């Protein structure tokens, strides 16, 4: 636990949330090897005889029926299921989705609904039409935060954009008035293991319907000719870590819907839904959810596309003017500021500095020239503490000397990480409190993400470091 919870095997816990039924069928004979401890009171048929009977006995596929796969496993979307041998019929009409291997088929079955009627896309449209026409990344996860709020019913709805490092910053939030307000907190990679993120990536739509549920374990639990876990990596019906149900359990949250951003087949973020009432989230709009989050992702792609063709024109400005120095690239101070994007600039001459964004006075930046293709930092204490004091304003900087003959350099600036809150946007978030009796809490995670990323500049270092480095290969001149 907490340091060996970071390596936990969320995708093999031989047990499932028990709102479904999954079996395991063998693609050769057709018979179930394996069956969660639901699928004995659904199929109505004992789970040591539902063991080895050919699915074909205890299942009528009406829609669409398994087949053999050679090579890339196939996932059939959920389609109607009914149960031959029970004698009664169940409540709600079930199910079905296969998750066809080439050495096992996966069907997981779950009620096609709560005797609730499902949003259309029909309803969803005037979001998606909306939130590909807004306006920067913000205002339209915010749009995104509301919509989803008032289609699918949620307490809570929270949009998260992930940082180089995995790091996670609440940068929406729709909820009820009465509850709390998490906008601008920003948590650790650890929050969210390595395996954690992986799964929302592959399954597009994760659910925890009730948290607290009583875990149906699947038998056996590894496959009897193969000897083998279930690997629920595509399966839905997931058992959740007991970890991640012990931090809900802390806020009170009963019921979580978490759909993927994905830009450039990257998890860019998260759409997150927040009850504190148990809450079943039906295929429907689960689908509708991913067709909310793939607009979104679409709409923050564009706009990332959009400033990438700046920050190549900023470049190519730059570039076609240095063949026309200094103050010839002090006057494109604030448009070297976007080429690389930094906080702050400061042109060196010698002892003369000019600063034009946020950075550190003038006898600050000098201190840091006398201590140094062109060497970086992500913190200004790691290399030389002598200049820790000076962390806020700039913790990471890109000197670039130009030359040996003139004094002149660059020195590109970023702030510290915990300068940049938006405090103001929410002001609950300093106020804010930690759960009474708990060692998990959103109040918790906002410090220990402060602590490892305390005198740390806001990462940067990606094509911005050789684009910012090219400058000084282009001196040559
Ligand atoms: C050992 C690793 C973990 C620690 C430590 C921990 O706190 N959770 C760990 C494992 C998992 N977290 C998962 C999902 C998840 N956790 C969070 C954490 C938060 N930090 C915050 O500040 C807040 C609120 C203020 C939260 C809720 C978050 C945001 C997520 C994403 C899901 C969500 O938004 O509710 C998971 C996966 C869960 C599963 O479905 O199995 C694991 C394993």
């Amino acid at each position: 636990d907490l340091d060996v919870c970071a390596r936990e095997p969320i995708h093999i816990p031989g047990l499932i949330q028990p709102y479904g039924v999954l079996l395991v069928i063998d693609p050769a004979d057709g018979r179930i090897v394996q069956a969660s401890t639901t699928a004995a009171d659904l199929l109505g048929v004992p789970m040591a005889a539902l063991l080895g009977m050919p699915y074909t006995q205890v299942l009528t596929l009406p829609e669409a029926q398994p087949f053999a796969v050679d090579d890339q496993p196939q996932h059939l979307m959920h389609a109607e299921v009914r149960f031959p041998q029970r004698a009664t019929p169940p409540a709600s009409a079930w199910v079905a989705a296969w998750h066809l291997y080439p050495q096992q088929w996966l069907v997981e079955m779950e009620p096609r609904d709560a005797r609730l009627l499902d949003v259309t896309l029909r309803e969803a449209m005037p979001l998606l039409r909306s939130v590909e026409r807004d306006p920067g990344i913000a205002e339209a996860a915010v749009r995104v935060a509301k919509g989803l709020r008032s289609l699918i019913g949620f307490d809570r709805v929270m949009i998260y954009r992930f940082d180089e490092e995995w790091n996670g910053d609440i940068i929406a939030e729709a909820r009820k008035p009465e509850l709390e307000a998490y906008l601008g907190l920003h948590y650790p990679a650890s929050d969210i293991p390595a395996q954690a993120r992986a799964l929302y990536l592959r399954n597009r739509v994760r659910q925890i319907a009730d948290v607290g549920y009583q875990p149906s374990p699947i038998q056996p639990t590894v496959h009897p000719q193969l000897g083998t876990p279930v690997d629920l990596s595509d399966v839905s019906l997931r058992s959740v870590s007991p970890v991640h149900l012990e931090y809900l359990a802390n806020m009170g949250v009963t019921a979580t819907l978490v759909a993927s951003i994905v830009v450039n087949d990257a998890l860019w973020g998260l759409i997150s839904c927040h009850h504190y009432s148990p809450h079943f989230t039906n295929h429907a709009m689960r689908d509708v959810t991913d067709a909310v989050a793939r607009t979104l992702a679409g709409r923050i792609g564009a706009l990332q596309a959009v400033a990438r063709a700046r920050l190549e024109s900023v470049l190519l400005t730059v570039r076609e003017k240095l063949i026309t120095t200094v103050e010839l690239l002090d006057d494109m101070a604030p448009d070297l500021m976007d080429v690389v994007d930094a906080d702050g600039v400061a042109i060196f001459h010698g002892n003369d500095i000019s600063r034009h964004g946020t950075t550190p006075d003038v006898a600050a930046l000098r201190r840091i020239r006398d201590h140094i293709g062109a060497l970086h930092v992500d913190a200004i204490g790691e290399v030389f503490p002598e200049l820790a004091d000076l962390a806020p304003l700039a913790a990471g900087f890109i000197f670039v000397p130009l030359m040996p003959q003139s004094r002149s350099a660059l020195l590109w600036t970023r702030r510290e990480q915990i300068q940049q809150i938006k405090w103001a946007g929410n002001p609950q978030l300093a106020k804010l409190e930690d759960i009474p009796n708990s060692r998990l809490s959103p109040r918790k995670s906002f410090d220990l993400w402060q602590q490892t990323v305390r005198g740390r500049a806001r990462r940067w270092s990606p094509l911005h470091l050789e684009s910012a480095r090219s400058l000084r290969v282009l001196i040559e001149l």
